[PDB]
């Protein structure tokens, strides 16, 4: 094997920084990302703590599609990153780069990214020791009859320089079964054979309606677990909002597919890091958000979503690293070898461990993700190993009477929770529906009650003096977005916002003069205390939160604790058990 040019797993995860090349301003004579974001100007805000794990992701976006576009644009940025020159110690830092080198099918029609040779790659690497990685995302809509075959090439340059291939796709029309060879292409499985150590597996989560979430994720951990990828993640995409028809939060009605650039803007922030706990609570590794311009800002500036539930939620899974491959397969009781796309996508999971089908959260953690690989993959190699097309699985309910014989209810309440270790992650599983959760969770003898407003994600983590909290309901107001419309009916006709509009939206609204949200109730209760708990080390989102409220009852050796707030909020609690 060739030395890898950076590591990638639990201890050193990976967030990709994503720049969208602006192909109008490329037709004007200049090299710019579309939110004015620079390459330089981006490394230079990713907090130093961060930057030995965040890489700038190039994408072409709208450059033009034709011939030498592309290279064009790509060597002028690796041009910059090679020579960027840290300012405060005047030593040459090049900056680390992934570039998006299939998209779309790689069509003429449709991207730029077609005229990207392999022979350019390989001299690409070879030239740039910053190029860690070349990404592929998105062509389940358009299958090109090389797909699998040129994923082969991509895994196999990668290797040969000690890069790696990348690619996030989602489950649509079986992409993820043919990708390993459903239907007879079988370069990128054999690619695989010989290269799973430089590949990274991603979901995509944009096509919401087509509701394959949970079958993607249970793909790509399994592929993980089976050793069919190094690691494995996803991108989490506002744009479901857009996909799915939805318009201001828990308004009713549907919109459709009418009002994207306000759509992608109306996801609660705090939701992103619901999507990422699915990520982390299972092994994975690698994360990615679209809209860029929401989901980590403009201008060289974080957003609110990126700076109070991304970068923190990032911050979280560096300090206490995602459970291993070892522990996640130690814990694993069932795994799946079939398809899904022959046992109704993601409806398999829908009143298991989902409670729709188009969401990408999960409604509880007894199951964790349950992990599958492919029909056309083997199991020789890899615990219940289980045939997809076994009668324990043709059902909603056989699924669940057999699962649950294997993985035991560790908890009560109708509500989001899972458990590593000494913690509890808990979080409200409502999308678009304005419905408090409860649940009551155990770290032995002491119990713990929480009620969560939707999208509500805590960490509880049981320390030797008392319990650590995080609790993230970070969740500004959109409704501006939505005004002059009382209803579905007149939100569809609303005019358009357009791209550029809700770029300068978020400069002139979003990143400044916010209409935050108000601020909502949480309630803990702690039962089997000693007396009055103290708190410690209390930090969270600036001008957000009131100051805990705690009250404890002698008699009954408890404490309710009452927080006000929307934001990112952390603090301790120190007491004994009764
Ligand atoms: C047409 C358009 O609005 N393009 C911008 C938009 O692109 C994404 C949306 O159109 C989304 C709707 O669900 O569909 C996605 O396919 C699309 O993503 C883009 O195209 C695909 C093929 C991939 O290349 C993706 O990597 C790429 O983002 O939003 C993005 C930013 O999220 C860009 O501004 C597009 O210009």
């Amino acid at each position: 094997e060739v030395d890898k040019r950076r590591e990638i797993n639990n201890e050193h995860p990976l967030l990709m920084m994503p720049l969208y090349a602006n192909g109008e301003e490329f037709n004007q004579g200049k090299y710019t990302f579309w939110g004015g974001d620079t390459l330089t100007g981006k490394w230079e805000n990713i907090p130093d703590d961060l930057k030995p794990y965040t890489v700038i992701q190039l994408h072409p976006d709208d450059l033009p599609k034709r011939d030498g576009a592309a290279r064009d644009f790509y060597e002028h940025m690796l041009e910059e990153a090679a020579k960027y020159v840290n300012p405060k110690t005047g030593k040459n830092e090049p900056i680390p780069v992934i570039l998006t080198v299939y998209t779309a099918g790689n069509m003429p029609y449709y991207t730029s990214a077609h005229w990207l040779s392999t022979s350019w790659i390989d001299k690409m690497y070879q030239k740039y020791p910053n190029l860690h990685g070349i990404f592929s995302t998105e062509s389940y809509w358009i299958w090109a009859n090389d797909i699998e075959n040129k994923a082969a090439d991509y895994l196999k340059v990668s290797a040969k320089n000690g890069g790696y291939f990348i690619w996030a796709e989602q489950n649509v029309g079986s992409a993820i079964e043919k990708a390993f060879g459903k239907n007879g292409k079988i370069a990128f499985q054999k690619s695989v054979d010989k290269y799973w150590k430089n590949l990274i597996f991603m979901f995509k989560n944009t096509p919401a309606a087509e509701g394959n979430d949970s079958t993607t994720e249970s793909y790509m951990k399994g592929l993980w677990l089976s050793n069919h990828t190094y690691q494995w993640g996803g991108l989490m995409d506002t744009w479901k909002w857009y996909e799915t028809g939805k318009w201001k939060l828990f308004a009713s009605g549907n919109i459709g597919k009418s009002q994207g650039d306000r759509q992608w803007l109306t996801e609660p922030e705090s939701m992103l890091g619901e999507e990422a706990l699915g990520v982390y609570l299972n092994g994975g590794v690698v994360y990615n958000f679209e809209h860029p311009a929401y989901t980590y800002g403009v201008n060289n500036k974080e957003s609110l979503l990126f700076s109070e539930v991304i970068k923190e939620f990032f911050r979280y899974v560096i300090a206490h690293p995602a459970p291993s491959k070892e522990k996640v397969l130690e814990d694993t009781k069932v795994f799946i070898h079939g398809d899904y796309s022959n046992k109704g996508n993601g409806k398999f999971f829908v009143n298991v461990n989902t409670d729709r089908e188009q969401t990408p959260l999960y409604m509880t953690g007894r199951y964790n993700v349950i992990p599958a690989i492919p029909g056309v993959l083997k199991t020789d190699k890899l615990i219940q190993i289980k045939e997809i097309t076994s009668p324990e699985f043709s059902s909603t309910q056989a699924r669940k009477e057999y699962l649950n014989k294997l993985y035991p209810m560790n908890y009560e309440g109708d509500i989001f929770a899972q458990k590593l270790d000494n913690r509890w992650f808990v979080y409200n599983y409502k999308v678009n529906e304005n419905v408090k959760q409860t649940g009551k969770l155990k770290f032995n003898s002491l119990e713990m009650n929480v009620e969560f407003e939707p999208h509500t994600y805590g960490i509880f983590e049981r320390i030797s003096n008392g319990l650590k909290v995080n609790l993230n309901n970070f969740r500004t107001n959109k409704d501006s977005l939505w005004s002059n419309a009382q209803d579905a009916n007149q939100a569809k006709k609303l005019p358009q916002l357009t791209k550029k509009g809700a770029i300068k939206w978020i400069e002139e609204h979003y990143i400044k003069d916010t209409q935050f949200g108000e601020k909502r109730v949480t309630k803990i209760v702690l039962r089997g205390i000693d007396k009055l708990p103290t708190i410690h080390s209390l930090s969270g989102t600036n001008n957000s939160y009131d100051q805990p409220s705690l009250n404890f009852d002698q008699k009954n050796h408890m404490v309710t604790i009452t927080i006000n707030s929307n934001g990112n909020l952390e603090f301790e609690l120190h007491f004994l058990e009764h």
